[PDB]
């Protein structure tokens, strides 16, 4: 499989924090994201694994601010026993929506946007 992400290594593998932590779990991929976050744009980005441009499993998505910040991350359990386009859909849904609620105005990269949310 091809290693497939819209953010770069540095960002992919950067830690950070929630000034205000929840969690919600969907798909079995744990949702995590900073409630205090609000009005911003924001990014979401995913690195993953694809076997010729379909994806194969989701391996970590997060989402940034244009402040560069990561604000919230998708993660599946690493032991599920399958992965489907439906599980990473309805955990985009919830990231999404959390930050439209806090008024944020929500991106979506050129991959993430065909498996997590027009599948």
């Amino acid at each position: 499989s091809r290693y497939l992400t819209d953010m770069t290594l540095e960002e992919m593998s950067r830690d950070w924090f929630m000034l205000m932590p929840k969690q919600k779990v969907a798909g079995s991929l744990c949702i995590r994201m900073d409630q205090a976050i609000m009005d911003k744009n924001i990014i979401l980005k995913a690195n993953f694994s694809v076997i010729f441009d379909r994806l194969e499993t989701l391996i970590l998505l997060r989402a940034f601010t244009e402040e560069g910040a990561i604000v919230g991350e998708i993660s599946p359990l690493p032991s599920l026993p399958g992965h489907t386009d439906e599980d990473v859909k309805n955990a985009v849904g919830v990231l999404i929506g959390g930050l439209e609620r806090n008024d944020n105005t929500v991106r979506v990269s050129e991959t993430l946007q065909r498996f997590a949310w027009r599948s």
